[PDB]
């Protein structure tokens, strides 16, 4: 995947109604079906403190970056084999440029 | 992984030392242990006519470019589990960004 730099507003509305259900992003958050993502950029895969991950997810050991993040954003459970995330995946690259933008300031 | 432009001569170097032994880059080179690479970017993987690839490596179906090329030649059986991509992987970044933007020029 190539990230280019969308829409934080639009990227904002995508993880209200996406991602949400499963994930926080604040500093300090709580864990709920999935791990809070404070801190995720720049950090390896299968590490929020404290947040019971799948030995997949932690296998994977990758770097997050804007790039990795739009190819796993696609299609989950392809770029992470035995992961627990159910999500399908999101298919088009502006929703995906839009959500990253947000979420690279989101979880800072 | 993030791709930067690197040095194209170093590039060619490294890729006449790594790869050419399977592999030729120019248009209408011939398949050897594995495919030729002309036009890979904007390819999908598993796709060059004439070739047999693994299963693992058509399913993937990855849309190469500079970025996910890059996490693939770290390590290509833990980008792509199943590849007969017989390498171990260049595992420093500042060679993976010249092998890169040799290749990306040299498959035109
Ligand atoms: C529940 C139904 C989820 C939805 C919807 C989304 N995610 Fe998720 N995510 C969920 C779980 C249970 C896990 C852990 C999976 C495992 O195998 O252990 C995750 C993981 C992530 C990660 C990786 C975190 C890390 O490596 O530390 C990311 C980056 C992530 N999730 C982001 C994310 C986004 C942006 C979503 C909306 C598009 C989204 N997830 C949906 C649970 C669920
Ligand atoms: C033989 C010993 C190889 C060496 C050295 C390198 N590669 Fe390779 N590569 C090889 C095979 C047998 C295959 C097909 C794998 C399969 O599972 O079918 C490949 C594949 C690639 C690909 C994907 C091609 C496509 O999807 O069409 C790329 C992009 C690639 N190889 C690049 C590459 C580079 C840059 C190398 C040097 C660093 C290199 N390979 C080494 C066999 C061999
Ligand atoms: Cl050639
Ligand atoms: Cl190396």
């Amino acid at each position: 995947a190539e990230f280019k730099a969308g829409s934080a507003k639009k990227g904002a509305t995508l993880f209200k109604t996406r991602c949400l259900q499963c994930h926080t992003v604040e500093k300090g958050g709580p864990h709920k079906v999935g791990p809070n993502l404070h801190g995720i950029f720049g950090r390896h895969s299968g590490q929020a403190e404290g947040y019971s991950y799948t030995d997949a997810n932690i296998k994977k050991n990758v770097l997050w970056d804007e790039n990795n993040m739009s190819e796993y954003l696609t299609n989950p459970k392809k770029y992470i084999p035995g992961t627990k995330m159910a999500f399908g995946g999101l298919k088009k690259e502006k929703d995906r440029n839009d959500l990253i933008t947000y979420l690279k300031k989101a979880t800072e």
